[PDB]
């Protein structure tokens, strides 16, 4: 394709987010960010290496990493009863059962929505993942634009789209970047920051001794 988020799996982020959160002390955090970041420039020099010269923007995972500062998109409309409603219904779950009670307490406390809605999904499976992170952006995409016309009805139209293809890990850190807060720990100033300074390590300035005479002269 033209884009790296078009071949980078969304679970890969996903695994990146969930071993974050699950890490104690930044340093770990740091490092499987870091490692996302390496993953990153990796997808892209194999696509190059396949005649693929795609752009390596990082906006594609920083926008769904730091949901708080998406700005494209609008508004999705989604609250955390609709997705209650939304999971009853898709797992067939009775009413006033078990798992549905949990779903209906709205306990806004790092013990969130997303964690009920993954606990109640980890036993019941889905296929793994197949969605990039290309095509969650445009899901989310849709979402946002659907509630733009006032059409809830495609809202969850979409966002079964996004569900039915989505393993149970991935569908706990999608309603968080829906809910748009990750509760990763690890402060957004230090998520640009590890950003800014990956980049900054690894472009090792050459000396260009011409370069640097020009520099200073002027």
């Amino acid at each position: 394709s033209q884009t790296v988020a078009s071949h980078v799996p969304f679970a890969d982020l996903c695994s990146t987010l969930e071993r974050i959160q699950k890490s104690k002390g930044r340093a770990e955090k740091i490092r499987h960010f870091r490692e996302f970041l390496d993953s990153w420039r990796k997808f892209h020099d194999a696509l190059h290496k396949n005649h693929k010269d795609v752009t390596d923007s990082f906006y594609p995972a920083m926008r769904l990493i730091l949901p708080q500062l998406e700005r494209e998109r609008m508004a999705y409309g989604i609250k955390e009863t609709m997705l209650a409603k939304l999971y009853i219904e898709l797992l067939n779950l009775p009413r006033d059962g078990k798992d549905a009670l949990k779903l209906l307490n709205y306990r806004t406390p790092a013990g969130d929505f997303a964690m009920i809605a993954y606990f109640v999904l980890k036993p019941r499976c889905l296929q793994k993942g197949s969605l990039t992170i290309q095509q969650v952006n445009d899901l989310l995409d849709s979402i946002a634009s659907n509630n733009s016309a006032k059409r809830k009805d495609l809202i969850k139209k979409s966002l079964l789209q996004l569900i039915t293809q989505s393993s149970a890990l991935e569908q706990k850190w999608l309603i968080r970047m829906i809910i748009k807060d990750l509760k990763l720990g690890v402060s957004q100033q230090t998520i640009f920051s590890v950003f800014h300074n990956d980049a900054a390590e690894l472009h090792n300035v050459t000396t260009d001794l011409e370069k640097v005479c020009r520099q200073l002269h002027d």
